[PDB]
Parts: C-alpha cells; structure tokens; sequence
C-alpha cells in the first residue's frame, strides 16, 4: 500500500500521496492549519514543536504515550499513530489543567514556548499521574524558554507533583480528572489485529519504504545497498535540513520485532539496534534497582550519559542503533560501549557475524566496518565483573540538551583479590574525527598497582597520546587536553573509593576527606524559591487593578496555542514564499549571479536584487545599508537577493541554485582588526570630569588591564516573520511583521518603493519575544518581502530558520575594554581612565546610541571624582550588532564592577565593603552632572544584604573551600544603577487612541508592541484606573501605523512609561467629555453615561500623547538630563564550581529591585526573573564562535546553549522595594525591563571569587589579578583554575597559524 | 436599489478573544459591528467592520 | 464610498484647511477602528457632517504645526512636520461635529 | 469585497430562505444538503449564540 493514515486530535487523516520530506510539524501547521504547534529552531533543540504520540504497542501490548519534535518527525514514520497537539488537550472555553496552572501562574510571557511547555508536562501526567519534582524538571530538558526565567514555570506545575500575598492561588486550580482525556482512537485499537503490511511513499524527491519483516529490509540493503536506514530521524532530519544531504531511498524498520527486543543474557542485556534510548533508559533503571551494584557499573555508565543526552522528545524516538552507526566523533554512547568492549550483532541477506566494539569499529570520519548491505541487528551491554569498574564522564557548555567538548567511558579490571590492572580502557569522544581509544597509554598500566605513580603515568601518557591540531574542529584545545586528564583523575579517586568499598583501604589507601566531593556525581537540591511583593492599600477598589498581579491578559491563549504570531495567519490561496539569498563572504565583489539552477525548481517566481527595487536601494537607520547587495558583499550573511517561490520548500531549494560568484577584498574582522585600519563609526565619543592627573598622583595603588566580553543572540523564540498584503490600488500595502518597530518598519518600506509612507500599513498583534533584536533589524525580512509583493501584486510571507535569523540579524556589541584605575589603601577609587571599544558590523545601526549608554553606565553605582571614559564603534565586516536589552549599560558596568574586584584584591578588605564605600549618595552628580534623586540604592543594598544573610555565608563559602580540595564556593553581592529614557531625547513619546463605544466597551490602542512583557495588560490596567471601569471592558486588539502614527520602537525599557501616560491623557479626554452626564445621573452606570453622550452626539474617541519632559545631554558640554529618572537593584549570588571540569551550580540568588509602586508585582518579578536568566546566560553561557574569515559558525540551540530549566539559581529570591513611589511616571511605578540584567554579573563575579580560591590550592605563583572574559564559561573556568593537569596540557599556538575560531 | 454590486460580507475570525473582521459592502459600519456583536454576545470592541 | 465621489470631496477639504496640495492626503477605506460610533452613509449629509469632521481634525493639526510655521514661514510642509515629531509634538488628530 | 482573494482555508455560506408569505415551520430536513461535496453545517436559529 502507500496511502499513510494516522489520527490527529481524535480526527482520522489520510494522506493519498505522503512525501518522505514532509514533517509532522509542516503537516500540522500548513495541511491542517493547527497553528498552536511552533517552530521554534528545527533542529531538535527547542521543544516549541512538542507534540504527544499515542499508539498500541504490539510487543508490549498496551496503549503507550511519548513526546516528539514534530519538526524532526516524517509524517512517513507515523501510519497508524495518533497524535495530541495543545490543541487536543484543551482550549480557552475548557482548559486542561496544565494549561490553566502555567497561565495562571505566570509562566508564559510571549507564550511562543508555552505550547510545547505544556506537550510536555501534559505528555508526563499521561504516563504518572503523580509525578516528582524531580520527573517534572526532568520532562523539560528539551524545552527553552527565554523570557521567563523557568521559576513560574515549575512553581506553577510543583502542584502536580506527588512530593511538592502571592503571585497566584493554587488552591482555584481546578483538579485533573484522567477520564476526562481524549479517547485511544477505536479503530487503531481494531486495526492492532491485522499485520503490518510493507508500505511505499513515493515524493518529489524520495522515496520511503516502511519495511514489515526482518526479511524485506534484508532483501532491500542485498539489492539497494543505498537504501538509508531511517529510525528516529534525529540525525538523518539534521543532515537533511542543515547539511543539504538528499537520500533519494529510505526505509525504516522500526516496526521490525528483532530490532525491538530485549533479551536478558548471561553476559548482559542485549537491545534490538531501533529500540529508544527511552527504553533503554527504563530498561537499565529497572536492572540497575534490583541486582547487586557489582554487576551494574556499565549499566550505571550508560546511564550517566543518558541524563545529559538531548531530552525526552529526542530519546522517545532516537534509537541506540542510530547512535552507534551515525559515529559522530562526540557520541556520548560509543566512548562507552568501546570502553566496555559491547557486543555488535551485524546481519545482511544470509550472513550474520559478531564483534565486539573497539577502535577497528570505526575507522574513518562517520565510518563503521559495516558493509554496505549490512544492518546493527542488536547490541548486547555488558554485567560487570568483581573487580571491575566503570565511570562515563561528560562535559559541554551546559549539562542539559548540549552537545560533548569531551565525553568518556572509562574500565579497569583487577587481578583478582588485588590491585593490580588486569585490563584498563579509556575511550574519548570530542578528540578525534572518531571515537578513540588511549591505546598507546593503556597497555603500560597492564600489572601496575593502583596508585600514584599509575596516576602520574596515564596523565603524562593521555598528555602525549592525544594531541590536537591549532586548528582542530571545535577549537577550546587547552580545555579538551585538560578534560580528558581531569576525567582519569575522577576515575581514579573514584576507583579508589571503589575499591575501599571492596575492604582493599589498607592496600590502596583511603582517600583524603578533601578530595572526596570530586568524584560525587551531579545532583541538584530542590529549588527553594521566594517571591516578596507590595499589598495595594486596603482602601483600593477591587476593580482597580493598578499594582495588582494580574496575569497576562493572553496567558490562557498562549497556554491553549489560540494566541496568533504572524506564521499562524493562515495564507491566501495567492500567497508565495520569499527566501533570502545571502553573502558566503565577508568582503568580496559580485563578480557575477548565474540563476540558472533556481529557474528549474517547481514554482518558482523569481529573483529580486537591487536592480528590482523601485526607488532607494538605501536602508537602514543611518542610511548605509542596502536592501539588497550592489556589487559588493561587506559580512557573512549580507543580503544578495530573493527569491521568491510557491512554497517554503521550493524557495529553499531554488536558493540553494543561485550561485555566486566572488573576488575577494581586504576583510576587516576583529576589533583588532578595526583599530589597524582606523574603521570606525564616527569620532571618539567621550566623558571626562575632575582633574585625572591629579587623581593618579594622588592614588596609593594603580591597576591596569583590559577585559574582553562576548556578544549575544537574542533568540527569541519566534524569529522574524513578514507578511505583506499588497492592496492593488495607489501602492497600498498591509504588513503583519514580527517588529518592535512598526514605524521603521512603514518608512523603509515606503522609500524603498517610492511611495508616500501614507499608502503603508504596519501591523503588530505580538511577537514571541524581540529584546531589541527587532527594535530595527526586522526590516530587513520586512522590505524584501515587501517588495516581493508588490512586483508579484500577490501576498508575500516569509519566516526566517533559526540559522538564517542567527546569521543576518546580528547580536549584542561585543566590547574590549582597556582600564586604569587609581584608588587609596581604604579602596576609595580615586581616579579612573576606560576606553571602549565595541564591534559593531557592516552597518551603523544603534552602534553609536550603545556606545553612549555604556559611558553614561562606566560609574555603574561609584562616586569617581577624576574620570575619563572613551567609545569607539568598530565598522567590521561582520552582520551589524544592535539593541540587546541593556544596550551598552551591561558591558559598560561589567568594566566597572571588574576593575572593582580589583581594587578589593589589591587591598586585601572585604569586597562588599570596598562597594559600599565608593556608592553613590542622594544628591550626588554623576560623571556626566545628572543629580541621583529618589536614591534608593542604598535600601535595596541594605536589604539584599540582610535578608540574603551575606555575611554568615561568607564564612560557610570560606570553610567549604578550606575542607574541598576539588570543588569551590564563590559569593558576590553586585548593586545597580540604570538611567530610563531613550539617549535620543525625542523617541521619548507615545500616542494612544481609544473608542468607547455605544454598548460601554472601550477600544484601546497605543504604540506599543506586545513581546511577552505584558505592555498591553499594563495598558489595560491603567485605562482602567483612569477610567474607573472594570479591566473587562477593555480590550486591545493590536498595534499599527493607521490607528497610532509616529511610534518610537518598544524600547529602553520605557514603552509602559511612555504610552501609559498617553493611555492615561486620552481616557482623561473622554472622562471631561461624559462628566455632564455622570453629574445629571450620578450612580447611574457607566453604560447609561455612554448612551446619553452618543444620543447628545458627543464624540467618545480621543486620541492621548505624552513627551517625557526636561531631557537633552550635551557631551560639548557635559550637562543636561539624558534620563528621566534611574532604576535600582541589588543581587548576592552564590556559586559552587567544579575545579576539574569547569561546571557550576547556581546555588542561590537573592535580589532586591526598585520598581517603584509595581503597575502589575506578577508581571514586574517575570521580568526582574527573565531578565536576570538573559543576563546570566550572557555571563556565563552564552558564546558565539566565528571563523577566521567572518562565517558565524554557532548558528543554532545545538551550539548556542541559552540557560535551560536546569540553568537557573536553585534558590531564587525576588523581593521588589516597598514603599518607593516614583511621582514621574505612570502611577508612580518604575520601568523594569533591561536594569535587573546586568545583577546576573553577581554569579560572574561569584565565579571570580571560587577561581581565585581554587588558584590559592593548587597554584603555586599563581597571578593575581589573574583574566577571566566574559562569558565565563566551563572553558575559561577550567582554564584558570591552574593545577598539575593544565601544567601538563599547556603550550602551542605556534605562531599565526589557522585556528577554528578567531575573538572578533 | 439595483447597486451593480450585491450585498457581500467576507468574516475573518482571528481565533483570539472573540476577535473578528469583517470586509462589507455597507454604507452602516456602526450597526454591521451592533448586530454582530449581539448575535455572538461579544462586546463592540472586539468587532471590527 | 459608493461612487458619490465623498473621499474625493474630504480630500479636496481636507487640502484646503491644511493647505497642502491633495496629492499629500490619501483615504484608504472606512473602519469602524478608527472612527467609532458612526452614522450611516445616508440621507445626503455625509459630506456635510465628515466635510466638518475633518475641517476640524486639520484645525488641531495646523493649532499645533502653527509655532513651527512662525519659526520658519517659508521652509517646505515637509520640515515643519519633521520639526514638530522631533520636538515630541503629536500628529494625530480627532475631529467630530454635531 | 469580492474582489479581495480568499484565504486557503475560506468558506463560502448560502442563505435559506422562506418560500411561503407566512407559515409555521413544521420540520426541516438537511439530510440531501449533507451528501454534497464540502458541505460543512446548515445553520438556523439554535446555532446562535
Ligand atoms: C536535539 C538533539 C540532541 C542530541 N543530543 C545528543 C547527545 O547528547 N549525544 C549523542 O551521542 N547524540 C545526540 N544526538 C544525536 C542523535 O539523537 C542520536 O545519534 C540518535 O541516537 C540517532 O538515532 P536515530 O534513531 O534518530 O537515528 P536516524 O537519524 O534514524 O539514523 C542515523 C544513522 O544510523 C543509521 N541506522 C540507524 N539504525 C540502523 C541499523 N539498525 N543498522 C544500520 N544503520 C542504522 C542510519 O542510516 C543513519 O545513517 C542529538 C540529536 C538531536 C537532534
Ligand atoms: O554530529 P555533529 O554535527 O553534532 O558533529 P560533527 O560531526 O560536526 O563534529 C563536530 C565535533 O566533532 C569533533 N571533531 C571532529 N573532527 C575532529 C578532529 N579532526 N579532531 C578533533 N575533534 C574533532 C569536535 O569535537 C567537533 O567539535
Ligand atoms: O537608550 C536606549 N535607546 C534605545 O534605542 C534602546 N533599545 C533598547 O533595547 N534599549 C535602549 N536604550
Ligand atoms: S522547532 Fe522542533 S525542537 Fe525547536
Ligand atoms: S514565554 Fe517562553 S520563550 Fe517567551
């Protein structure tokens, strides 16, 4: 047969002609039109795609229930599956209960995550009703989200959980009743009684063969070698969709019964070669709990690995079989499998043969000694012997969903009774183009007894044995090399302790009671997590809802997936696809196009370049931009041109044939690069006050020295996204944009078409998170698609990939900061002198703006009489850099709080008290003149230093390192000051309009965007208060250029601020307009006032408008306001790190933050949470890594490692300052948005503090004052924690040869 | 009448809210927007005509 | 509009009271999101009651443009607007009558 | 209006009307209406909401 029949929702589909290429995801989304399910990356990594998979097992003989990544699922894998979506589950008429608890709780911000948040939770309570705490953060590993913070997410789903004023209630938490769930479709369970049959599907491009028997399959790889084995798809999926590989035969055997067995051996357990790492998993545990920890250690090793090995959507369907044969070079199971030495089953028509995995498996680069006709049947993983033991070790940028820098199985056997090495074998992946064996180390240890000198031997061994190329795929060498020591040495304090247990102390010896917390394997505490917040006063009305924690007014549709992103708008029947064609060079000529391959794709259309733009080819803030490249390409990423197609798909294939050819010029890279050539944006911009000549002479001590800090992707959950509609009459257009800027957006459109910007519309509903990456480089999605549609006089969409976006969009400014800092004995700082640099791309763009606030933020919260700072915004050929929320005011005081650890070290005191000392006070001027008024700093200090018990924690962090030789504790207490209001003085306005109409309710719009911060529910409260009406009278719909014109982005934190007040002027308008009414029928309601006015004809619509009064910086001249008033806040954050991998927990965070009288106390500690957590992975995680010649090679969540549930402070406390009121803005509340990023520098400097305990252990001349950049990753972590590892593993960059990665 | 043109109403439902759009041929927006609203039982602020 | 010529006739009114030529001003359509409350198109007077509706909405319009025009009295259209949005002053207008 | 394209997932409705002056109704059967191709609901008064 070939029709693939499966069940959707309970709904039976059957699809006549399935294409092997399809994904469930695309299926759902564009045949079906179920939009709840997103795309999120495509590559496995996000989980915003999260669906639930039901079926009957035959082999178990039961209804089975797991999650998926739709984006990675063939629809040709599913016949006769069904499939629950968020849609399935419950909807805003009748939630389920885990859609009601996230909303409710405040765990969906721009809800783009929540859908595939709640697939996962709800697929967990399918299969235990009553989960842990544990099961439950478990269920989220392969879900991101970045708004949050993760606190609400599983404080709300803590109430499912078997084991366990305020933000919400969960005592109105409706109750689960299972009965209740969508049916097992009936005939799934008829059709369980007929035997599977071989299926065929025939697409454009492949074909899929669906094999029923052992012997189909055999028959098939004797006579089409080529046939591609597909299993899970998670990797063949990838190689498909990133590495443009075309398998023009497939077939899948996961139906087969022998590859889906488990046979209990002598030997060890043998699993059928499709069985999931999911029932491997179950398998294991089982075995693991009840026989004797003797026979387990393999078992255990595997397991290990497993925790830390994707999530539960990846290892529902990934098979151990497609693991052993993909042989990436980081798999985390053959290092493991080759270590314990597992038995491989191998078969073809007629031959069957075993081996037992060793170095001769895999040969070459993704190579096994496979025959081309041969398929895994099985592999059997071994029991343990007495005297045998086994560790696995792991290491990557992040424990959860992450991919190996080095990944270990690790075995030694005893001569019997003794301890003496019968067999040793160390296995690596992440040092080799394949996973290796310490072969020339191994064999000299044969007889050694287990101590010292084995130890020392095997280091000086694994040293020599596995070297790395400069250039070595994945750079990170000197980390690598330490790794794999770092690893040996665990094992051996590990085994050790083993064979302690084994009553052999007394020949071994015992180990050190401060070196034992190095061989624990990881294990994190419960999270303990307080939430402090202000009562309205008793007085208040209950329908005012000003300072009230009311959730997002989407929450419940976010949750259900009914919310619409601009990719859920369903398409016209006319509506094509646009693809972007970008530069694979940094700096080149065009020398020419050849479109001839693109012509041959089905559908399409055409290719746009700058020849096709009717008017301005000119774009961008600062005018230096092309919509489309003009004879030369200046970045990796620069747009060439468009392509437009009938579908997605054949827009991409049609991409992929327009070749280009270049001549390439002189390429500025790096900010190095930049300050050789003199390639700048504009002059020095600079900030000087008192006298610096003197301050130096005056100091007692001067330090000097440069700090480096990585840049950052936004990412967003929902990438760019442009829809435009053109209307056929007078160049009118209609443009539905992910943007937090829809008048740029309608100006760039306009010129770049020659039309007034009058025929252009810009409309926003909401976008899935923006953080500034949308404040202005949207428009490059936006005009391309515009003009798509207007030459077509059809509607355009397109939707960037995750990769695409990643590359073209740009990121926060990396910065190179070189310092000089003069201070007293006391630490009072004296004098300071900072140049800045920052590399800003191939265009202006904020550039400059970013550059301003960091100066204006180089004082972070210090008093500095003699100061001097400088900007410089390098023009590099790279993609441009733009607004990351914070916008230069973190890297500006990360500078600041860096050269401050160092006057605390220089002058041996107490770092907290170094602070304090050099803290502004109430009616200080800055180094730009602006006095700090309403200084509330000082507060926030005092209670973040009380209620985090700062000081009784110092003395536990210091006898914690005096009594662990391999792990250390850090603590570090960081304040803030954040100056509100747009550097440039007129974005510093907004408008509103409302309508009331004649039934009573109100339509409110204003300028602002909606991203997940909850700007329209704020807006909704306001009106309101101001209105004096329930907030359900109130609605707002959108936001667009044809109801409120003129629009500053929603950006600077300031967007409440902003279009609060003009919300406020316009609802005053109406009130003056029905006060005649309200005073004739006094307590008359509301709707009869409204009625009245109409039938007098009075107009009930206003519009309102507020500029932020008495702004304008002069840097001629050092004076004027650039800001309406500062944000403040403390955090203490604690750290314990692992001194011999590089990892570290988040203890505990504790903040205090001014956010004046909170318009919304719920909404207002979401995003104290959520920007905390971007700040944090902008520290500590978060790196993007480019070639020498400018290629972005981190271009996805599979290398981009955002912080994961995982990630977060176990103990996070939020407490927001009471009795604060701010009389300048909106009902005297405080914007929040970007000011309590940068306190995550705490964990930064928290991480500082364990370094440099760790230096004074193992160190020996250790410099003080020693370098740690930002980010301080595992890699710069385990780097400078100096020891006889990293000694025996330093050494190289000879010279300037070719290295994977350069530092731009 | 004999308008060239006979009565059409295209009704985007936008899934949110009782959201809803409607392209008309009408000379009377305020009651296209009344009528609607009532026969849903949805306030006039989410009807858009 | 339902060939009457009535956007026409509110451009022309329009390009009067702002004095402007009317190849600046552009109607797109009618929407019950942008002007509330509305009473049918009917009973001959529509050009009548939005003629007024307009004459007022471009009186705010000029009331707030009318400091930029003293500034400069023969400087283009063009730049007292762009000299009213960069002094934070509001381009967008309400206008009603009875 | 009908000039303005469909989306891909559009509906087309066709009213039902009285062909009598003045009549009770006494039953109505829609069950010829359903065997056509892509017919989706018959409304009447109960679907309102
Ligand atoms: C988000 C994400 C995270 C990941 N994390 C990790 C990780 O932490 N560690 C890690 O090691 N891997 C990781 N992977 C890689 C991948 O998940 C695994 O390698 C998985 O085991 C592949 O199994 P599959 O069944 O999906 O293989 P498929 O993609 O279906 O097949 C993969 C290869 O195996 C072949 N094949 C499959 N079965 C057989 C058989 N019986 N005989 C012969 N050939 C066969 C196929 O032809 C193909 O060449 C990750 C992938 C993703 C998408
Ligand atoms: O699967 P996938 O795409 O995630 O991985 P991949 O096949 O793209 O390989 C990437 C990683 O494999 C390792 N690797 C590959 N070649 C290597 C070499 N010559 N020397 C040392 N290490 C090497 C590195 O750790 C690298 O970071
Ligand atoms: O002063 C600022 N101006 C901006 O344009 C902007 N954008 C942003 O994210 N933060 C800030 N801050
Ligand atoms: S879209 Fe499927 S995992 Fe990200
Ligand atoms: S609320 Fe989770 S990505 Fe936005």
């Amino acid at each position: 047969a070939d029709e693939l029949v499966f069940f959707v929702n309970g709904k039976k589909v059957v699809e006549k002609n399935a294409d092997p290429e399809t994904t469930l995801l695309v299926y759902l989304r564009r045949k079906l039109g179920l939009c709840g399910t997103k795309l999120g990356c495509g590559e496995g990594g996000c989980g915003a795609c999260t669906v639930m998979i039901s079926k009957y097992d035959r082999l178990q003989n039961k209804i089975v229930h797991f999650s998926v990544n739709a984006c990675l699922a063939p629809i040709c894998s599913l016949h006769h599956v069904a499939v629950t979506t968020v849609e399935g589950i419950g909807n805003t008429q009748k939630l389920h209960p885990v859609q009601e608890r996230i909303a409710r709780s405040h765990g969906s911000q721009c809800g783009f995550c929540t859908p595939g948040i709640v697939m996962s939770m709800y697929t967990l309570l399918r299969n235990q009703p009553e989960p842990t705490v544990e099961e439950i953060e478990n269920a989220f590993q392969g879900n991101l989200c970045r708004c949050t913070g993760y606190r609400p997410i599983l404080q709300g789903f803590r109430t499912f959980a078997k084991d366990g004023p305020s933000l919400f209630n969960p005592e109105d938490f409706k109750p689960l009743d299972p009965t209740q769930e969508p049916i097992f479709p009936p005939e799934l369970l008829r059709l369980k009684d007929t035997p599977q049959k071989k299926l065929r599907f025939e697409g454009e491009r492949v074909t899929w063969i669906q094999a029923s028997t052992m012997e189909e399959l055999l028959d098939l790889k004797a006579q089409h070698p080529d046939a591609k084995l597909v299993v899970g798809n998670t990797e063949i999926g990838i190689e498909m969709k990133f590495k443009n590989m075309l398998f023009p035969l497939i077939v899948c055997p996961a139906w087969i019964p022998e590859l889906n067995s488990v046979v209990h051996g002598p030997e060890g357990i043998s699993f059928g070669a499709s069985c999931p790492l999911s029932l491997v998993e179950s398998v294991l545990a089982e075995e693991i709990a009840k026989l004797p920890e003797q026979k387990t250690e393999v078992f255990r090793g595997v397991m290990e690995q497993l925790r830390w090995f994707a999530g539960k959507q990846v290892k529902s369907v990934a098979s151990i079989g497609g693991n052993i044969i993909t042989a990436s070079p980081i798999s985390d199971l053959n290092p493991v499998f080759m270590a314990s030495g597992a038995k491989l089953t191998l078969v073809s028509r007629g031959t069957r043969r075993t081996v037992r995995m060793d170095h001769t498996f895999f040969p070459g680069y993704r190579k096994t000694l496979l025959r081309p006709e041969e398929i895994l049947l099985s592999i059997e993983i071994p029991y343990s012997k007495e005297g045998e033991f086994f560790s696995a070790f792991k290491q990557a940028s992040r424990r959860e969903d992450d991919i190996a820098k080095v990944t270990s199985g690790m075995r030694v056997l005893f001569k019997p009774g003794t301890i003496e090495v019968q067999e040793l074998s160390l296995c690596f992946g992440g040092m080799a183009d394949r996973t290796i064996s310490a072969l020339k180390t191994t064999p000299k240890q044969l007889s050694k007894s287990w101590n010292e000198e084995l130890l020392q031997s095997v280091c000086a061994g694994l040293a020599e044995e596995l070297q790395l190329a400069p250039d070595a795929p994945g750079g990170m060498v000197e980390f690598r090399r330490t790794l794999t020591l770092s690893f040996f040495f665990k094992f051996y304090l590990t085994v050790l302790q083993k064979l302690g247990r084994a009553d052999l102390e007394d020949m071994c010896g015992k180990l050190d009671p401060t070196f034992a917390s190095a061989t624990l394997l990881f294990q994190k505490d419960p999270p303990a997590n307080v939430q402090l917040f202000q009562e309205v006063p008793k007085d208040q009305s209950e329908e005012d809802m000003v300072g009230r924690p009311l959730p997002h007014l989407a929450a419940n549709m976010q949750a259900s997936g009914e919310a619409v992103y601009c990719d859920d708008i369903p398409r016209y029947e006319n509506e094509l696809s646009l693809r972007l064609v970008t530069s694979t060079r940094a700096h080149a000529k065009i020398t020419s196009i050849d479109t001839s391959e693109a012509k041959k794709v089905p559908g399409f259309v055409c290719f746009l370049t700058a020849e096709d733009v009717p008017n301005s080819n000119a774009t961008g803030l600062f005018n230096d931009e092309t919509v489309f490249a003009k004879d030369e390409v200046t970045c990796v990423g620069h747009i060439i041109g468009a392509v437009v197609a009938d579908t997605p798909e054949h827009a991409q294939r049609a991409a992929r044939g327009v070749k280009i050819t270049y001549e390439d010029l002189p390429a500025i890279i790096t900010i190095q690069d930049a300050i050789n050539n003199n390639s700048f944006y504009g002059s020095e911009i600079k900030i000087e006050k008192g006298d610096l000549k003197k301050g130096f002479s005056e100091a007692d001590n001067v330090v000097s020295g440069e700090l480096y800090i990585g840049g950052q992707e936004h990412f967003y959950l929902e990438t760019n996204c442009t829809i435009a509609v053109p209307k056929g009459e007078a160049g009118e257009m209609e443009l539905f944009v992910s943007t937090q800027n829809t008048m740029k957006t309608q100006s760039f459109v306009a010129k770049m078409l020659g039309v007034p910007d009058n025929r252009i519309v810009v409309r926003v509903k909401r976008m899935g998170g923006g953080f500034g990456g949308k404040e202005t480089r949207s428009t490059v999605v936006s005009t391309a698609l515009a003009l798509a549609a207007h030459k077509t006089g059809r509607p355009v969409r397109c939707m960037l990939d995750r990769d695409e976006d990643m590359l073209i969009t740009g990121g926060r400014h990396p910065f190179l900061a070189k310092y000089k800092v003069g201070f007293m004995k006391t630490g009072t700082v004296v004098a300071l002198e900072v140049a800045h640099f920052s590399n800003g791309g191939n265009t202006e763009d904020l550039s400059r703006s970013i550059m301003e606030r960091a100066l204006f933020h180089m004082d972070n919260a210090y008093k500095i009489p003699n100061i001097r700072g400088t900007g410089r915004i390098c023009k590099t050929n790279l993609p441009s850099n733009t607004a990351f929320r914070g916008f230069g005011g973190p890297q500006g005081m990360l500078i600041a709080e860096y050269w401050m650890s160092e006057v605390a070290i220089t002058c041996g005191l107490p770092a907290e008290e170094v602070r304090r000392k050099n803290m502004y006070k109430e009616g200080d001027l800055t180094h730009f003149n602006q006095k700090l008024e309403g200084f509330t700093l000082p507060r926030c200090w005092d209670e973040c230093i009380a209620s985090s018990q700062y000081l009784a924690r110092k003395r536990e962090v210091e006898k914690f390192n005096r009594e662990n030789c391999w792990k250390k504790r850090g603590l570090c207490i960081i304040p803030t000051k954040f100056g509100i209001s747009f550097t440039l003085p007129f974005l510093n306005q907004g408008g509103a309009l409302v309508h009331v109409y004649t039934d009573g309710s109100v339509l409110l719009t204003h300028g602002g965007t909606e991203m997940g911060q909850g700007l329209h529910t704020k807006m909704v409260q306001v009106a309101s208060r101001a209105l004096k009406i329930p907030t359900s009278k109130i609605h707002i719909s959108e936001t667009s250029t044809n109801t409120v014109p003129n629009t500053s982005p929603t950006a600077a934190s300031a967007s409440a601020d902003l279009n609060g007040q003009g919300v406020y002027e316009a609802c005053q308008t109406i009130l003056k307009r029905l006060e005649p009414f309200k005073k004739k029928k006094p307590t008359g309601p509301w709707e009869a006032w409204v009625m009245d006015a109409y039938t007098s004809a009075v107009s009930l619509s206003a519009t309102g408008f507020y500029k932020t009064p008495n702004l304008g910086y002069s840097f001629e001249t050092n004076s004027g306001n650039p800001f309406h008033y500062f944000s403040y806040g403390v955090a203490c954050s604690e750290v314990e790190i692992d001194c011999l991998t590089g990892d570290h927990k988040n203890l505990r965070t504790d903040i205090v933050m001014d956010v004046g009288s909170s318009l919304n106390p719920a909404i207002d500690i979401g995003q104290v949470e959520g920007a905390f957590v971007q700040g944090l992975g902008l520290f500590t995680m978060e790196e993007l890594h480019y070639s020498p010649e400018g290629s972005l090679h981190t271009r996805g969540p599979s290398t981009y490692k955002i912080p994961a549930f995982g990630s977060i402070p176990i103990e996070f406390r939020v407490s927001l300052l009471r009795d604060c009121p701010n009389k300048r803005a909106i009902y005297a509340s405080k914007a929040v948005g970007e000011p309590p990023l940068f306190l995550a520098s705490s964990i930064f400097f928290a991480i500082k503090d364990a370094i440099r305990a760790a230096r004074a252990q193992h160190g020996d001349n250790a410099k003080q004052l020693f370098q740690l950049d930002s980010p301080a990753t595992p890699e710069k972590i385990r780097n400078a924690c100096v020891d006889q590892f990293t000694t025996l593993c330093v050494t190289g960059v000879p010279e300037n040869c070719k290295s994977w990665s350069v530092r731009i």
